[PDB]
């Protein structure tokens, strides 16, 4: 199995080739001055490279009065869009090289659903078992004052995130810290991270972000035509039926959407066991199961499926766990159409290609889960905005929608010696529901569903654009990269 | 009768209390770690004292060319949430007990209507009838640099607001000065302070702010069963009478919106006489003659009513006027079933309980009179955004809801041979007005409207929540108090 | 007795009258416009009124893991001058009038000795007995954090500095969190304190400084014939005897330089008993006792002197020990015609009247402890320098003198058939010694010098100018007051 490093460095460059030709021809190649346009592709090579890397040692006074020091990373892939936007893993085994990688992804990421952000990344070398959440809080501080000290986490600058090692724990100490000392003066201090909690600046509509991400992106293609006719997709006794590898965050609230739009959960997967029912399982019930005590192991209504749920046969299989799951290995031995990553990097480059030989549709990880930095981009701005979405619009609606209906309503008892017979005036429930339940999440929803769509069309227009296949995911990086080099295109370098 | 400063303490202290109990418990004692949460109250007596109070000494040549050394305090209470906001006092008697209890009051008011605001309060030792236009320049702007240099009056720190000593022209004066001086590189420089006039970065629907709040604050509570229940109230018979005592901005304005919902003003009270009319005093007129000659004594059809309107026989008694009216003295003789105080502060901690022991429900002055903070964070919102609310949307939304209208009637017209003969597309003449009017004052007033609603259902809420009676004041507080120690909680100190 | 607040207020007000007749008169209405130059007399109205006085609450953890939550307070007197210079006070008695006080005496302090600073004054109600280090280290940082963000803390805008409650640690303390958070960008943040180690930016010279203040300051005084002539000083078997009330780092050093110089310490006090000797005490055995073990009592070569060393027959006494030991009660029974106040504010204002009646002259604590201001001044040079004094001199010096004292030895060898007789080149061992001795405290203490001088000798020039007579503490105030109106004076308020 190879490393994010190479497969990333490789997904770039068969795009970065790819797009060389067209993008030079007749996009740019009108005005064919010296030809010297394949030298302007220099673009491309200065877009490849993780543009800085900031590599830390600070110390922090263990709990036990002794003194340790800390080593963390933080990497800025590309400023060619301002806030670098990234996560911040606590784990052994970051490594400037993890770090450079997912920083680069996260630009890519970024661009396909329209996210005005350079990619960007950290990782702390400590392992959060290892440490009393005093020691947590010290190394979440200090890491911050130094990244702020070297311009790496201002809120126009660097706006770090949670991974899963961290958490709005760490994301509400980092703001805190940054906004206390080298942020005071800052009327967007608290927009410095994403991810936080809350009563802290945090916004609405967060936690299920990845999810219905996931949710939306299988959706945009699910009811696709053209998509659907290649893999005998849209079926009539088939149907929906996934299975979903992985009941995590994204996991869980995947199975609950998908499941929500009329899909069978056939199969979901752990760590530990797996679960089957082939008439099946309920996203609520599994979900109190897993709350009420460990894992989903033996849920009721579930026969302990075993193999891999990968091997399962469902139209839609979604790896939302361990990187690399699917492999060359078992690649050849599953059995559904469409692969869409709920995982960053459940499929391995070798993987792709046989299922590209079989036409298994696999949607890319970097525009599948790519809903969480689409709602970060939001807290962002509702941090810059200083209010929360719809709190002065919400009222203003409830009324204009009221007049619509009483003016259908009042139009209509001008056709008869009516005053209160016609009835428009009433909503559905369900918009009556909206209505006295209108908040934040809501808007961020729509937004969320807006990109997710709209960048689906996208990714759709560039693999046609460049005549790819189901090749999804080369079409995916082929769409950033245009992105990226064009806003670079229109500018330059320093002669920029 | 006590001060402020003691009555503010102790609502603050016995919310305090009954807060942390709950607030341990089921709250966060879920992992009680040393069970040392009791110790992590330390909390709320971080948030009972007003953090930071500057004391200037500043002159001031007077215009007869001599020396005055005018003195000032400003208090901010917490900066648990960014800009303090509070009012700036020109009195003499303004003192740093009276400043530093005020911006206590002010964080738990604006937590109450979810206002992103820390609590703070000037006063200038000075009595503006004794100065010139000019000196009162003078006075203000001096007072702005020491205010702005000591960090009490940036955008982004602490934004004054007027108090009934001072107004628009001192708030223009301040943003000026803040501005063309310290403020001279923020682009939001004129987002300093709240209230100035319109020509000046002011907001629509200002100055009836704290009028609509009293409305719909009453509103909320009297439209709710349970409440009414237990007054007797939404009477067949009794239904809607209110006595005003002070009729000036908040007075004036509650007495125009209370009866433009089908309320009827019996007597309106000032400063000399009082009025009465069981058969209804209109606002309009009533409003004209105040401003056509002094007091609305003499009123025409208007007994003048002898006695304290405070005392008159009414549903709801609105003190829109001087501090603590209603005392242990007169409430056993109020004869309203629901006290709504539009005044600062109109009832004492005595009469509360006398009231409350015999039903007389109160409308805590913390939560009612909150309209007006509620449309300076609008006016210090719509500085950030430098535009007007509705800008750029107003003629979008006329055309999409002429859509509409016009699907409506089309597809109605499809269920006959009809074209152009069922007319949906003409909109109510109310909504027309409202279409024609498209303006800020009205998605301002909407934001007010959803604050206030959405405020009292927390504040009810928190009633039950801690089983609170009709003691809706007390069930503020601690609505407040929770929400504050919820912010410093999902932080901490400096282990913040 | 009374208090600082009032004393000092009064010492202002006595020479603001004595300075107004003559400032305006022959110095400023030779251009009598209007003659309203007794309105201009305002200046001193301003100059009056401690500016501003900032008080704040802030929380700290103490090490049982609760919260407590610290008062203190900081008053900036007068910004004519910069960086207000003043002490922070750890005790728990600290008052806004005592802060507000003392922040004025540092201004005319200041002003005597020519030192451009502003007076201003801290004090946090804690007394740290009560606190781990850990814990006043959080006191020092967390309320240097609150000092910085209000204005009361930077290089360029207040300097503090240690108090007897305070000292260079908690100077290293705030020092290092100004220019780990809020000056981090700042090249001289740390210049934001004085009082702090020389490994953290101290100064050298810096302890002895204030004893050597009184050493010269009573040194300048006692060397005035016309002076000691009053006293009948300057005697031929009296002398020079003295003794010192208080054995701190003040007595302790003024007894050894007082010494040092042929004077006679024949009584020394503490806070038990006094110690005796017509013979003289030793300085340095004294002060190894003191280190040897605790108070000084029982000092071989000691008779326990018993009464109260102010009765003591010496020339001059030097009270460096509490505030008011000189009063009505024991001042008619002094015996010394000279008081040098080491220490601040020993003797009132009723006392004063009664020495001046006696012709006792008392050197006010104003000038004679304003030696440690004065090195200060020099720390905060030091720091802004970012050098050492004498680092790039002292050899350059070095080489020079010995070029001076070679060219002696030149041509006088050329008045003879001389090459190595006449043998100038040798330096006396005193110079020698200096020479190779050279480093900062030197500089240091001959700034200290020529300061302590330059102003003695004003303050002389104003006893005379405004006819006082060995009333050298009202002509001290008033040469301050002429100092500080000065730089408003040629400038104004606003018209500044």
């Amino acid at each position: 199995d190879p490393n994010f490093f190479k497969m990333v460095e490789g997904f770039f460059d068969r795009g970065a080739s790819i797009v060389e030709d067209k993008l030079v021809e007749d996009l740019r190649t009108r005005e064919s001055e010296e030809q010297k346009r394949n030298r302007v592709r220099g673009i491309l090579r200065i877009i490849k490279p993780c543009n800085h890397v900031l590599s830390l040692s600070f110390p922090i006074r263990r709990d036990d009065g002794s003194w340790e020091v800390i080593e963390g990373y933080r990497a800025q892939h590309s400023q060619h869009r301002t806030p670098c936007k990234g996560g911040i893993r606590y784990s052994t085994d970051v490594s400037v090289d993890e770090v450079k990688a997912l920083a680069s992804l996260m630009t890519y990421k970024c661009a396909v659903v329209d996210v005005p952000f350079g990619g960007a990344k950290a990782g702390v070398k400590i392992n959060p078992k290892n440490y009393t959440d005093n020691e947590l809080e010290k190394i979440t501080r200090r890491f911050t004052m130094e990244l702020a000290k070297k311009g790496f986490i201002g809120p126009g600058i660097d706006v770090p995130a949670p991974d899963m090692s961290t958490g709005e724990r760490e994301m509400s100490w980092i703001a805190d810290t940054y906004a206390s000392t080298i942020g005071h003066y800052d009327i967007n201090a608290h927009a410095c991270v994403t991810g936080k909690p809350i009563s802290q600046g945090g916004i609405h509509g967060r936690i299920s972000a990845t999810g219905r991400g996931v949710f939306h992106g299988i959706e945009n293609f699910i009811n696709e035509a053209s998509y659907m006719s290649i893999l005998g997709m849209t079926p009539g006794f088939g149907d929906k039926t996934f299975v979903v590898q992985g009941f995590g965050n994204v996991g869980l609230h995947s199975m609950r959407y998908l499941h929500r739009f009329g899909a069978k959960c056939i199969a979901v997967g752990e760590s530990d066991g797996s679960i089957w029912n082939p008439d099946g399982i309920d996203p609520k019930e599994l979900e109190d199961f897993k709350l009420q005590h460990g894992s989903i192991l033996g849920f009721p209504k579930a026969k302990p499926y075993e193999g891999s749920i990968l091997e399962a046969d469902c139209d839609i299989l979604i790896p939302a766990a361990s990187e690399k799951q699917l492999t060359k290995s078992n690649a050849p031995r599953v059995k559904a159409k469409i692969i869409a990553e709920g995982a960053n990097g459940p499929t391995t480059p070798e993987a792709d290609k046989i299922f590209l030989e079989r036409n298994i549709m696999v949607i890319p990880d970097l525009y599948l889960n790519a809903g969480g930095v689409t709602v970060s981009y939001f807290e962002w701005l509702k941090n810059l905005n200083h209010v929360s979405y719809g709190r002065l619009t919400f009222k203003y609606e409830r009324d204009s929608n009221y007049h619509l209906l009483m003016s259908v309503q009042e139009s209509l008892e001008r056709k008869f010696g009516k005053h209160g017979g016609t009835i428009p005036i009433v909503p559905t429930a369900e918009f009556q529901d909206r209505i006295s339940g209108a908040s934040e999440k809501d808007i961020v929803h729509s937004g969320l569903a807006y990109t997710m769509e709209r960048s689906a069309r996208q990714i759709m227009r560039t693999a046609m654009k460049y005549n790819l296949g189901l090749d999804l995911r080369t079409a995916a990086y082929v769409n950033a990269i245009e992105k990226v080099f064009k806003v670079y295109n229109e500018a330059g370098v320093t002669f920029t």
